[PDB]
């Protein structure tokens, strides 16, 4: 009995892929929104993201695995080839990057309720918050350049953005 | 005057890629430490080194580079398709690539030097000295293993060395 | 044993009058932000900037020639006879006047090394630190000029900057 | 109506000037007061006085001339050519110049008397004031070498005059 | 890779002795200093270098060579058979001998250049520093036997050396 | 009257020069104990010792030297040629030297009462009785070695041991 999914545990491994891809193309988003757009708290901003992804977004499926008998697997390939144009352009990257998360996870949850892994959609709802929440932080971020022309403007908006008490949301935070 | 070496950064980028996947490794090699091999400190003791390589370790050469002129590069590849037979040897693997990181950073301060590249000489010595202060402590937990038959007994040590306050040495700390 | 060596005794004068002319230029800087640009912030970063070149920029070096044999030379000639135009200008001219700084710094390690002075190298780690750390700082007020046409935006983000507590980087700092 | 005098802009750009460089021959004056004189503590008593003429006699001029109208010239040439035979003739030559700024303040203060710059008399009394501060100063550390043949003797009373809370007198400090 | 330069642990095993043999020959001197010179606080000041040779300075080597993989020996040879005459002569043979331990000094710094023994340059560096540090502090106490003929205004001027709280240089400190 | 006995002289610069000794080796012991047993709180136990030998155990010597009239002779010769095979040996080594000690502080105690020295009479008392407190402590590791076959259990009763406030006994302390 409750012997583990084999289908959960590889979406989960993707998942553990993509957290740890997606932070490293994060840190070096963060590096060129200081060094090449002359935004050091964009660059802020994406570090924090990326730490997230190679912190606990990695973490708690490392934990799990532990717990239920999946199986790990660590298979890392990215490269950062092409850099977005403009400050903009790399938010809305991390944008787009944030909304396809979402549907990634979406897909977790219905296969647990597939399977009947009810631990399994227990532990996908933190993802489907954080999905959510990942996003809106970014969209905030986003919604500044289109709001205004001036980048230090924007960035002191990002700054006291960074250095704010991250109160949680009763639903999403 | 004052043009990057584009050898340093190459070198660091060089390094910056081994920290990355050596992380990656840590983190697998500390799960499958409590998963499969029944020992959740020296779980954590590889789980702060995979840390320290994907933060600290990688973070000195990005703003290095911000600071210079020099390029970062995000090219990861890794995978982990073979584990260790044992914690003895697993903690065994991780000194020998703690000791390859050390020849690693002599040459680049022998680079340094060559090419009369001081803020570099300077930078690198950071590493110099992390180089031999994580051998230094993944061989205080080799020793362990051939000091005792027993793994909760080490793993008592582990603990006790973990949770100490991380006093640092003049020379190396 | 141990005599100094005429060479570095005679570098290291020309960098102290170097420290000492370059902090009377900056003072004159410093001035003319405020009195003709406007800029009374940038005034003060560039008057923080004088203050350093004229104390412990050249502190060091009769501290360093009082403890090895090494004589002292006081030989200062400077007249400010142009001024920038605008004050995106006068910070690229102290930036220049950084990046200068490191090159003269790079050949006084040189020296030592080939002098086999290592007492000399290692007090000239200070400088190798501080010419980029130096060079940072006023890089990024440099950034700003490039990301605002707002003398008001930029003055309040220079503000800022002056007034955070100055938390030393582990390398640079 | 209030055009700043252009002679007391002369005047007072010469006191500038004066200031510079009276500071950068003091501290050459406290380096070989240690390091040749083996008197470290008279060293630190000159190296005060460097920094008090190198910085706020200067700064109120500055701050003046950006109040008023009045242009600042950078216009610096010292050498330090020759040095005293002893200590006592080293704190002699301090007050010899101490005494002459005296007279080129009450120059100032004639002058701006005669062209009715009141805001100038103002701003000059802090100047007549400090001149004779300065050289009382001086004065007493110049007393104890007529005082004491032992250079310790005179070098403890110095240290204690150093380390004294400096509590200004009502109508001179 | 990474074998211990046998060259290097010739050297400071060597360095080890010197350590040794001077602490104990300033623990004579010290005891000489009160007992036949009647001067106990030059005494306390030698006390305290001896602890330090003893101490630190072989504390040092003996961590270096547990990290590396370099052989520590202990062979020890010291007779005082000779005492200088006076306590201006004994603090001027402290001040030979601190001198020396620069050249030696220089002379490991220089080896691990050619031996690209990285950090060996490394660990050096304390040394390097301590040998001018060590210096500086003999040197103002050989001075004040030059300042007076009195030995109990010398000796009070020593006892106040030594009750200062120790405050670092940023370079030498 | 009040002469100083040359006998007691020459005891007192014979365990002058024991305890140097000893504290060398014990130097070299722990160092071993660490290095190549594996076992650093053994060697830290061991460096203690080594510290109250080449401290206290020489300066209540010289000390009593200073106001006696007898004097100090620095005459050192040690070297470690022979190292003991396992730790137990090592302890068992340093147990058998402070065991020596007992024997040659009674020969001192028994040569006063024979000189009617009884200011040396009762300076020896502190060392006959560190003589058998030094010899419990080290009794108690010894007793370690056969309690247990595993490094690690009697590595950490020897760190609790170390650790521990030391109160002194009544007597004995
Ligand atoms: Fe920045
Ligand atoms: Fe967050
Ligand atoms: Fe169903
Ligand atoms: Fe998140
Ligand atoms: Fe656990
Ligand atoms: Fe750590
Ligand atoms: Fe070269
Ligand atoms: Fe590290
Ligand atoms: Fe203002
Ligand atoms: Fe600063
Ligand atoms: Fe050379
Ligand atoms: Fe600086
Ligand atoms: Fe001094
Ligand atoms: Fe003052
Ligand atoms: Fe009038
Ligand atoms: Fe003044
Ligand atoms: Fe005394
Ligand atoms: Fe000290
Ligand atoms: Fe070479
Ligand atoms: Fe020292
Ligand atoms: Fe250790
Ligand atoms: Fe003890
Ligand atoms: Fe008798
Ligand atoms: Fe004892
Ligand atoms: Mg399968
Ligand atoms: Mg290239
Ligand atoms: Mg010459
Ligand atoms: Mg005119
Ligand atoms: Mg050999
Ligand atoms: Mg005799």
């Amino acid at each position: 009995i409750m012997q583990k999914s084999n289908k959960i545990n590889d979406a989960l491994n993707q998942h553990y892929k993509l957290n740890v891809e997606l932070g490293l193309v994060y840190a070096h988003y963060a590096h060129v929104a200081d060094d090449e757009f002359d935004m050091p708290y964009l660059g802020k901003f994406i570090q924090h993201l990326s730490e997230d992804k190679l912190g606990v977004h990695k973490e708690y499926i490392s934990d799990y695995f532990k717990r239920n008998g999946m199986k790990l697997k660590t298979d890392v390939s990215v490269a950062v080839k092409s850099i977005p144009s403009d400050a903009k352009a790399l938010i809305q990257e991390v944008y787009a990057r944030e909304n396809e998360v979402r549907d990634h996870v979406k897909a977790i949850a219905k296969l647990a309720l597939a399977e009947d892994d009810y631990e399994s959609f227990y532990f996908i709802q933190w993802y489907v918050r954080d999905g959510l929440k990942d996003l809106t932080e970014v969209d905030d971020v986003v919604k500044l350049f289109n709001s205004s022309n001036d980048k230090l403007i924007i960035e002191a908006t990002i700054k006291a953005m960074v250095e704010k008490e991250e109160s949680e949301h009763e639903i999403w935070g």
